[PDB]
């Protein structure tokens, strides 16, 4: 890309580009068009969620600039993706109140703190923060809803002690399950949004698009093998963590080969199992696990990589697309 | 201070001074008179809680000396403050049994282990342990009360699944809320104790006394903005975490300026929100969050500081009063 | 041992030796005969649990070799012991289904990931992973049982909010409590299995055998002092965490003397108290704490050791039997 295009830059267009890469990075895709198309998929499903994704991405990005995060970290969208999710999560789980937008901005800003926390903390081992800033901030802003009534929880939020119908697996289970598994990465209960999302990843990386598809499928059929009722599976609730596992493990943080593929398959399966685990863990307070399943399991596999000679890890500060990763190895 | 006064020292008066600085350090005040006045505020509210604060401070300090902690860490009260709290927490939440004093000594001694754990662990990033030793030890000694009946929980301890009256905000809400917010840092449901506490901090640092006041107010009105019932707010239950946030962030661990002030305001607000969050999280087992809200949120902001160019952190091994901090910067 | 015996080695006998040391290491005993005798104790109680211990040890060991863990870590059984436990835990808590063996192999394989994670993570402070890989993997594979019905929980698994009969202490309380405390380290509700286990440790280390006995007793009487009902105490449910505390602290990770003995006694008592704590913490979801009590408390004491001049820690990469440890100090 012509170095002279830098004469054309202005803080507003540069901020706008940081924001769209921010959104791309929700699925590890450092690409403006990918992020632009993620926004398109969300806006396709809901205008309200779309505006809130944008505001959350904008809130977190701006906060990072206000505090003076290193320019390259901001330019790569690493202070945007947790803000995208922080923005969608709130109106997904809670009913609208006028304060909703203020609260989204707050949740966005808070993710930026936690991203910096975790880059400082996890950086000693070269391990990425993933979506932990989004999960930890949103939990902190959501758990207290029963005591702090500004917002009112939706019907998805229902405290209960866990206990042990099953439904019927059909072709629909698989087609809906697949693409909603991708869509549910950003709380998008929408087959077409999921398709758009896969296309969006394809633009930046073909291998990462395939692993998104594989992850969703592995999560889905893991849950079926494990005798989940059909309804959650069809809704892609067992795909989205495994989607993220697939993309992270499938050539981004490890060099793609047969061994690292098997390793990736490990994360993906356990991501789906951890989804049932964390959902149960938080059920007494009625709260969603979000992407905690993907975070915990992928952190375990990431931390473990340097101990396994047969598993070629990519150095995190270098880690680009699976295609780029292979091309720098062969060099 | 005349170096010859060292000829006058004796292990008992030196231990006594370690203990009073220990108590001062509950609110980051490395000052014997501050600690002496904290004791005075507690004894003003309750003789039983006062003796137990002293015994807990004494138990933790002595254990540190028995194990051979570095003299300067002990001399600065860093092995006392968690013991002060460990001592008060037990008779605050549980009914009296003769064993109570033994258990306080045990809780005090345990905090010293955990302080050393966390200084070793968190020390790699220059992050302070705060009151995590007190919280983790007390949780470990309290959670098991339903299975181990030596002690009997008070009526504040009542397992329930969370669920969604509101009361009436008055002038009393604000005056009681303010000073009980300070008092509740040490479980002191007492307006005058809170005043005494603010005076005690003022003796060592004017800026830290103001931030104690600001923290309590920010916590209070955050909870009101968030539609908390009035009763918890009036009782200062939403101030005390934010008091600690305010003091830590307001010039002690960051150099006081407009940007670090805004940063501090961030911790304080989120400290109050995290108070609702952690209270809900532990409600199925009926247990108090203690200062976990302040610990988690302040840890996040502390870990994040080195990533933010616009936020001037003080090196922790140097960090004194906000006044001293400014005076060494200008040098 | 004659260096020429190396000519006789074959991958299958070497794997077999890795597996038996793996089992020995459940109680820190790097000894093939110790592990062989642990297997004997289990098979004495239950053939089904014995086969499953072996399969879990085999699954974790093989996975480590497949991924290329450093040979000496594997040769020392450090990638076996969490697999032993991962294997027993599943049929102890859940009813049989044909998939049980597949799931055990999965749990075994997962422990190996987490062991590597934690050796990388905790290695920066020279702190051992202990049985955290077993606990974290098994929790992840167990918690989700209410949502993923392949397996069906046994009657030990019963979600309830905690609440506040007492039974009668007799000689039986003490004899059964003692040896089941040892036996319950590996989920063996069997006095003779516990005896066998103590003998097995004695083969490798007399001091570690005594600390196993002391730990079990300290845990037992701590729980009685704390007014536990008699039934859990008799069943050794308050010994097994303290057994592990005793062995770890009694000369393995610290050089055995009077001060480190008192230190060890600290871990052991708090291990029993933490057992009530974590049992309550997980009761809303009906889940066992496993050895989390021992892990948390022993981690605290381990991390704290380098801060205490009066407490002589052994460097972890050197740490052998208490007897060997003393013999290298005197050199
Ligand atoms: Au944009
Ligand atoms: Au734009
Ligand atoms: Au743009
Ligand atoms: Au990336
Ligand atoms: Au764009
Ligand atoms: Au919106
Ligand atoms: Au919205
Ligand atoms: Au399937
Ligand atoms: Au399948
Ligand atoms: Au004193
Ligand atoms: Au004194
Ligand atoms: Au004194
Ligand atoms: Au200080
Ligand atoms: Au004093
Ligand atoms: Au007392
Ligand atoms: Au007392
Ligand atoms: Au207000
Ligand atoms: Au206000
Ligand atoms: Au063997
Ligand atoms: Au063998
Ligand atoms: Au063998
Ligand atoms: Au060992
Ligand atoms: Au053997
Ligand atoms: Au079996
Ligand atoms: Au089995
Ligand atoms: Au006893
Ligand atoms: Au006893």
């Amino acid at each position: 890309r012509a170095f002279g295009e830098q004469l054309l830059k202005n803080p507003l267009i540069e901020f706008c580009d940081s924001v769209c890469r921010g959104c791309g990075q929700v699925m590890f895709q450092n690409n403006t068009v990918t992020g632009l198309l993620f926004f398109a998929g969300i806006f396709y499903n809901s205008t309200t969620l779309g505006v809130c994704a944008v505001l959350g991405t904008a809130a977190s990005t701006l906060t990072a600039q206000l505090l003076g995060v290193d320019k390259p970290l901001v330019r790569a969208g690493l202070f945007g993706f947790n803000g995208t999710l922080a923005g969608i999560a709130l109106p997904f789980f809670f009913n609208y109140e006028p304060a909703m937008l203020g609260y989204v901005a707050l949740n966005g800003a808070f993710t930026t703190i936690i991203m910096a926390s975790l880059l400082n903390f996890l950086g000693k081992w070269g391990v990425p923060a993933l979506t932990a800033p989004f999960v930890l901030a949103t939990w902190l802003l959501m758990f207290g809803v029963y005591k702090l009534s500004l917002f009112h929880p939706g019907a998805l939020i229902a405290p209960a002690l866990p206990s042990v119908d099953m439904g019927t697996v059909t072709g629909r289970t698989f087609m809906e399950g697949l693409f909603k598994g991708v869509g549910e990465v950003m709380f998008q209960d929408n087959i077409v949004t999921g398709v758009i999302f896969v296309v969006a990843i394809l633009v930046n990386s073909r291998i990462s698009a395939l692993f998104a598809v594989i992850g969703s499928l592995v999560g889905l059929c893991t849950a079926l093998i494990m005798h989940s009722p059909e309804t959650p599976v069809r809704l892609g609730l067992y795909g989205f963590n495994s989607v993220l596992c697939g993309i992270a493990m499938g050539g981004i943080f490890f060099y793609l080969n047969i061994r690292t593929f098997l390793y990736a398959l490990g994360c993906m399966v356990l991501g789906a199992i951890a989804t049932g685990a964390f959902s149960v863990l938080l059920s007494p307070i009625g709260m969603p696990a979000l992407t905690w399943p993907f975070i915990v399991v992928t952190w375990l596999f990431l931390f473990a990589g340097s101990m396994f000679r047969n598993i070629a890890q990519v150095p995190t500060e270098k880690a680009g697309t699976p295609e780029d990763n292979l091309r720098s190895l062969a060099i």
